[PDB]
């Protein structure tokens, strides 16, 4: 399992937890000297396990899916909620089991779908370690609609800063005073699953992307990825999704 702790968080210590997750993810080849997820995993072994801390010393676990970083479901108390999707109806088979009982969330885990229920696109939901010391407290006690945007926190500052050093950086940069993410975030959040692929595609196409990826830049524009001596390969993203899970 991995831990954080919101009580005396610091930059520091978040970095040490997201170097936890990351390093929690099975793989057995690096591409571009990227980890590579897993086609699959078999059984329990496929879901990782987050025990999170609020400021008051309050716990939930979440339960993330090791091939592609998804929250499936998460537990707090007695009381297991999973996304009202398939992967994860297959996940409640094997985490929180011992819970006394169990919630479906009246939504998937997409971020549409997510937006949808909280009522805003992520683009005006702050982030940062306050938000999700928040995030955790909401998710405490049930109600779906507070629920969506807190768990709208909860995946950008864990999954997505994973995914993302820059995103690691932006969460950090807000260890004290929340803030919108920036476009270029949002840019690489929504591309993730695109890079992965093209960054596989191009062994075999000389490093080559057969196809390019536009992303907004940390200074507001917008590019064009081409090939993997772009910064966003060679030193941004830290996890890649296998094209047999796209
Ligand atoms: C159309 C849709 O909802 N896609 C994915 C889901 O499926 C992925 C891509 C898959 O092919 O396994 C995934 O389970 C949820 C995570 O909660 O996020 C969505 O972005
Ligand atoms: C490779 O990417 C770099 C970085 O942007 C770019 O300058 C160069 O034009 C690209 N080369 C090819 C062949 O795509």
């Amino acid at each position: 399992d991995v831990s954080f702790r919101l009580s005396g968080a610091d930059p520091s210590s978040y970095g040490m937890f997201i170097k936890d997750l990351r390093n929690a993810l099975p793989h057995t080849e690096k591409v571009y000297n990227i980890p590579l997820l897993l086609p699959s995993v078999s059984g329990a072994g496929r879901y990782l396990l987050m025990h999170l801390f609020n400021y008051d010393g309050n716990t939930i676990t979440v339960a993330v899916d090791v091939t592609n970083v998804y929250i499936m479901g998460y537990l707090a108390l007695t009381t297991s909620y999973f996304f009202n999707e398939p992967a994860a109806d297959l996940a409640s088979q094997y985490v929180f089991r011992s819970a006394r009982r169990k919630i479906t969330l009246p939504y998937s885990g997409n971020y549409e779908r997510l937006q949808i229920a909280a009522g805003k696109p992520r683009e005006k939901i702050p982030i940062g370690l306050p938000a999700l010391d928040t995030a955790i407290s909401t998710l405490l006690h049930y109600d779906s609609t507070a629920a969506a945007g807190a768990l709208l926190v909860l995946i950008q500052t864990t999954a997505e800063a994973a995914r993302f050093k820059y995103i690691e950086q932006q969460i950090q940069e807000r260890a004290y005073r929340d803030e919108v993410p920036s476009s270029a975030t949002i840019s690489l959040e929504n591309s993730w699953s695109g890079l992965s692929k093209q960054i596989q595609l191009a062994q075999g196409n000389n490093g080559v992307f057969r196809t390019p990826t536009v992303l907004v830049d940390s200074k507001g524009n917008r590019v064009q990825i081409t090939n993997v001596t772009s910064n966003v390969v060679t030193s941004n993203i830290q996890l890649l999704l296998n094209t047999k899970n796209i």
